[PDB]
């Protein structure tokens, strides 16, 4: 059991484009839940290896974690918002797919979603 490549954050087959929506989901949003008490273990991919969660990778398919967030809103990967706002969804999610309910990073998930959602909901136009 090993780890996969993490997500890529770059595509060189792509447009790039700055919008007040990216510029703010990096800006706003992502630096501040980067820097909440609980972030820590969403700032990074799941080691599997170093964590010794050898059913992790076989129970996430679509891992995501908010560094790969980060590289993707400074390298201008998203071309719109939703792309952005379905990968913090995608990443919660899989909290809740593999952990049980009363763990320790469940509700620290919880926590980081409430945050999310209070600043998703000042997205400028
Ligand atoms: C509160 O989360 C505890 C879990 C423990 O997993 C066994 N955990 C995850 C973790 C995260 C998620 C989203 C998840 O689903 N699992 C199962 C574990 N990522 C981590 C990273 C670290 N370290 C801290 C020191 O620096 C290196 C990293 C330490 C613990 C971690």
């Amino acid at each position: 059991s090993m780890n996969p490549p993490p997500p890529e954050t770059s595509n060189p087959n792509k447009p790039k484009r700055q919008t007040n929506q990216l510029q703010y989901l990096l800006r706003v949003v992502l630096k501040t839940l980067w820097k909440h008490q609980f972030a820590w273990p969403f700032q990074q991919p799941v080691d599997a290896v170093k964590l010794n969660l050898p059913d992790y990778y076989k129970i996430i398919k679509t891992p995501m974690d908010m560094g790969t967030i980060k590289k993707r809103l400074e390298n201008n990967y998203y071309w719109n918002a939703q792309e952005c706002i379905q990968d913090f969804n995608t990443m919660f999610t899989n909290c809740y797919i593999y952990n049980k309910p009363g763990d320790d990073i469940v509700l620290m998930a919880e926590a980081l979603e409430k945050l999310f959602l209070q600043k998703i909901n000042e997205l400028p136009t």
